[PDB]
């Protein structure tokens, strides 16, 4: 209804928008708010519109009412006057933001509002590594902070070379600064603080000539309009983890810089030990920073965990080591550890009542861009009012905002695309809870020879049903363009996942043998097309490929189309493969957890599925991986957790070429120096059993 929720509101009757109106102080309030106001509208004679700060003429009047707070406001309409009055100009702003979701097919509500912040500083880091946010995106991101009262940007896209070692140290190019340039211009128009972060602590020496260089790069970005700044000393080693020459280093530009020129706001710094686990109690880091640092500048942090949620006792535990509020670097929904994954799901799991110690909060988004607006929207409103948070009503007006044409749509696609999957950071989402009873029952009682409830099944039925509607309607929607190209590759698996889940209903219900084994097949060839899927999009570096629905749905389905081709087996005496993922290339072995141990392919890479589990490799066995064609080699690298095995290449299976592993802490390798492969054996060849762990069996090719 009101995003985010104002901290006062008053309830009934309904007034038009004046036809007739006479304005009130639009040459004295905010230019950005007045121009909001003439947009909205379309003399003398009307009825009256007072907007203006607190102190000018216009709202003298309402003094009294005005919240003594920053960035506050207050909004009242009836059936003679309309009010909006802000503490200050920024909350002139926010008060129009507030009264243009008020208007109604020209209808306004009669309500009484006063409202502010309960968090200062609210909004957004671009601080993941990855591809930067295209500038389009940028200019569309900053109108939606304007309009959902994030008053906070911080620019520091890892992988942006003017930004990070080495070339921190230069200024960007005419066609990159004219467009920062513009960037600025565009946020100040929309009540945004552009914050230039610079990311120097991989190399920079604690000397002179860095130094200046750093202040003559914060320079060139004040004469292109910056006027907050940032230090990011994160994800370094080397001396530029010194804690005392960071404190010195801040404050030099604080002294000499930020509390020099007249007009700078924030001055933001963001540690090396940034997260309570990477803390290391055996130092004082951090108790350095608190103490040396000036205590205008901020200090960011992201929880008790790289990947984690704000917690009352974990902000108090920071707090009192740093001896200030610590600014909030929230790492939802960023991807670039799951980049495979969109994580589109409800933000959730920060404390709602420790709003009075915070300095700020900011989310580190997707590198997509419009997709990370449902997380966004909702920091937004979170940010602002947490003690009225609510996070399933938030996350649907966020989606409603950004996609009204086809709302309902990109709820059930993001409703199946919030969780992570497995992770080194451990950090998890929910996912497909609403329908996540009904699967576990059914499959439960299927594996187990028990009828399952027919309500279930229907449930599931329902679920395919739906999605396919959604993949197909997003598909072609043009009301967001930019967003439907960032989610396209997920929407082509979410439709493949959603027909596959038909067709092994449809064989559970089968009930004759030559029905059963035209879904069987056709289970086959979808499993297929989402192989083509996961190899041509999203080829990234790091987690290449595209997953959805990966929680519950494709577990159920995986599982569900297992046990009916068992049952079949059973039943017909039959050998039906029931593999649940394509895979071109086969494997075999005597050794058995490696035997069902799939095979992957990521890019140029065909490896086996590492296992957490003992593999006892037995004397004579052997495994043995076949490529389905012959292609130049580059290497092989194993990791078992060697004077047992021997590692062979072949282009025939007959002919063996030994290949020698070399050993070292990085483990087993060996170059393979473009000869021919299509076979690859390992085969342990001493007498005693050897019992190993899989961590990787990796055979690189040229494509
Ligand atoms: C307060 C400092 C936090 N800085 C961080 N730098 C890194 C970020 O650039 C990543 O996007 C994020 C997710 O992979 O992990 C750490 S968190």
């Amino acid at each position: 209804s009101l995003q985010p929720p104002p901290q006062q509101l008053i309830v009934n009757k309904t007034i038009d928008l004046p036809a007739v109106y006479q304005l009130n102080g639009g040459e004295e309030a905010n230019p950005h708010a007045v121009k909001v106001l003439k947009e909205l509208l379309s003399s003398k004679k009307g009825m009256l519109i007072s907007i203006g700060e607190k102190g000018d003429k216009s709202v003298r009047k309402y003094s009294r009412q005005i919240p003594d707070h920053k960035e506050g406001y207050y909004l009242s309409v009836n059936e003679k006057e309309i009010v909006l009055a802000g503490n200050d100009e920024r909350g002139t702003y926010y008060a129009l933001q507030t009264f243009a979701q008020l208007l109604k097919d020209g209808k306004l509500p009669e309500v009484e509002i006063k409202d502010y912040p309960s968090v200062r500083y609210r909004g957004v880091v671009e601080g993941f590594y990855g591809t930067p946010w295209s500038h389009q995106a940028r200019l569309s991101q900053l109108k939606f902070y304007g309009k959902n009262k994030m008053n906070t940007y911080i620019y520091g896209p890892k992988d942006d070379p003017y930004h990070s070692a080495p070339n921190w140290r230069l200024p960007y190019p005419d066609k990159e600064a004219a467009q920062l340039q513009e960037l600025v211009a565009v946020a100040n128009e929309n009540e945004v603080d552009f914050v230039w972060a610079i990311h120097p602590g991989q190399d920079i020496k604690w000397n002179k000539e860095d130094r200046d260089l750093l202040l003559a790069k914060f320079e060139k970005m004040y004469q292109l309009g910056v006027r907050s700044f940032a230090v990011f000393f994160d994800d370094i080693s080397g001396e530029g983890t010194n804690p005392q020459k960071q404190a010195e280093l801040l404050n030099y530009i604080d002294e000499k810089f930020a509390q020099v020129k007249p007009d700078i706001n924030q001055l933001v710094m963001c540690p090396t030990e940034y997260n309570k686990s990477w803390s290391n109690p055996n130092g004082n880091y951090l108790t350095t920073l608190g103490d040396k640092l000036n205590p205008s500048i901020q200090i960011m942090w992201t929880g008790d965990r790289v990947i984690s949620d704000i917690t009352r006792d974990g902000i108090s535990w920071i707090n009192e080591r740093i001896k200030r509020p610590a600014y909030i670097w929230w790492n939802f929904p960023v991807s670039d550890y799951v980049r495979d994954h969109l994580l589109l799901g409800p933000v959730y799991g920060n404390d709602t009542t420790i709003a009075k110690e915070m300095s700020g909060f900011v989310t580190n988004p997707m590198e997509h861009a419009e997709s990370s607006k449902i997380a966004i929207y909702s920091v937004a409103s979170y940010a602002w009012n947490p003690a009225k948070y609510d996070t399933w009503q938030t996350w649907k007006d966020a989606i409603r905002t950004i996609l009204p044409s086809a709302a309902e749509e990109l709820e059930c696609f993001a409703m199946h695309n919030s969780d992570l999957g497995p992770n080194g950071h451990g950090y998890r989402r929910e996912e497909s809870m609403d329908i996540q009873p009904a699967a576990e029952r059914f499959l439960k009682a299927f594996k187990e020879g028990k009828n399952y409830d027919k309500a279930d099944f229907e449930t599931l039925q329902y679920t395919f049903e739906r999605m396919k509607e959604s993949a197909d309607i997003l598909l072609m929607n043009t009301e967001n363009k930019p967003l439907i190209v960032e989610i396209t590759p997920w929407v082509h698996q979410f439709k493949l996942t959603a027909e596959m889940g038909e067709e092994v209903l449809k064989m559970v219900e089968g009930r004759n043998e030559s029905y059963f084994l035209r879904k069987y097949n056709h289970v086959k060839a979808l499993q297929q097309q989402m192989f083509y899927i996961d190899q041509t999009s999203n080829q990234n570096p790091y987690q290449p490929g595209v997953k959805t629905a990966t929680r519950v749905i494709k577990p159920l389905i995986d599982r569900t189309f297992a046990t009916v081709v068992k049952f079949f087996n059973q039943k017909f005496n039959a050998h039906l493969d029931a593999t649940t993922d394509y895979m071109p290339h086969k494997m075999i072995s005597n050794v058995e957890q490696i035997k069902n141990l799939p095979l992957q392919v990521k890019a140029n890479r065909v490896l086996i599925s590492p296992a957490n589990e003992v593999v006892k490799w037995a004397a004579g066995n052997s495994v043995e991986i076949e490529l389905d064609a012959i292609y130049p080699g580059e290497n092989i690298q194993i990791n078992f957790g060697c004077t047992w095995g021997r590692l062979e290449i072949s282009t025939d299976g007959k002919e063996w070429k030994t290949v020698d592993l070399k050993q070292k802490e990085s483990r087993l390798s060996a170059g393979l120096q473009k000869a021919p492969v299509k076979f690859v054996r390992f085969t342990n060849v001493s007498d005693e059993e050897q019992q190993v762990y899989l961590r990787q069996f990796v055979l690189t090719i040229e494509k």
